[PDB]
């Protein structure tokens, strides 16, 4: 068959209202990088060090705590989420805000590198800039891996911020009450995309980018628990609360 359906008028809408919210909560000149607490590196080519100074944590913390702000702003633009009790709303905000925010850095990130480049260089951040930040290889490792397997897609942005809606309204994230609703929402954008992809996406010899973009959200599941491991032992560290912000405290913790 390989059938290729034109993308419906709602489809088209949704398309174009997922880019406008995009495009008015991620800011690709990084101009508000100067209001985040400022980046220190102290040097280390050490646990023990890293978690006694956290030098990172002040920057990169301010820097999630925003991205949170902006991914709560996408979120509330994708048609159907206002349909959703506000209970809801929140138990899919704070489930998928991490794996968010790695899908959306994937614009900073840069292959030239291996580094999410928002810069100059004071705002360039790297393997050994995370540890600073009281994380370890364990997850970084696996994050810069995702980050260069999701460049490998070469995504239309359409497709990219359709990944993100279908990330954020999942039905199975735990403790959600009308798992149906946000079901049909997704189905909805998952719809969407797979027609998207059919048209718009050359050639094809196959359509296998779907199940490779399912693929991701699967990997961001284990990214995502392995995250909440290692932020737990963070906020083991004394003094670390007030290294973060209320916004990360109340996501995480
Ligand atoms: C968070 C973002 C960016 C980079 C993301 C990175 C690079 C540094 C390390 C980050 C934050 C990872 C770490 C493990 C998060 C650690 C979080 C804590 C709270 C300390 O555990 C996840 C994604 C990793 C830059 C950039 O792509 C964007 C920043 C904000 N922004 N710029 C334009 N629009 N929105 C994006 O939201």
């Amino acid at each position: 068959d390989s059938l290729r359906p034109k993308l419906s008028e709602e489809q088209q809408r949704i398309i174009a209202i997922l880019l406008d919210a995009h495009h008015k909560t991620y800011d690709p000149t990084y101009s508000d990088f100067c209001q985040f607490r400022p980046p220190v590196r102290v040097n280390d080519g050490s646990v023990t060090l890293e978690l006694s100074q956290l030098s990172m944590l002040p920057h990169l913390a301010d820097l999630v705590s925003y991205s949170i702000q902006k991914v709560i702003g996408f979120a509330k633009m994708i048609p159907g989420f206002r349909d959703l009790t506000s209970e809801d709303q929140i138990v899919l905000l704070k489930s998928s805000a991490i794996e968010v925010i790695m899908l959306r850095s994937n614009e900073s990130f840069t292959m030239d590198d291996m580094s999410w480049t928002c810069g100059n260089q004071d705002y360039k951040y790297r393997v050994s800039d995370v540890t600073k930040a009281g994380h370890s290889l364990e997850l970084i490792e696996p994050l810069i891996k995702f980050q260069v397997g999701l460049k490998k897609l070469n995504l239309h942005e359409e497709e990219h911020v359709l990944l993100m809606a279908i990330c954020i309204v999942s039905p199975d994230r735990p403790g959600v009450q009308d798992a149906a609703l946000i079901e049909a929402i997704q189905d909805r954008l998952s719809n969407t995309l797979q027609t998207y992809i059919r048209c718009r996406h050359p050639p094809p010899g196959s359509h296998l980018l779907y199940a490779k973009m399912i693929q991701k959200l699967a990997d961001l599941r284990s990214l995502n628990e392995e995250h909440s491991k290692q932020y737990r032992c963070l906020s083991f560290q004394p003094e670390c609360s007030m290294k973060l912000t209320p916004l990360v405290l109340e996501v995480f913790g």
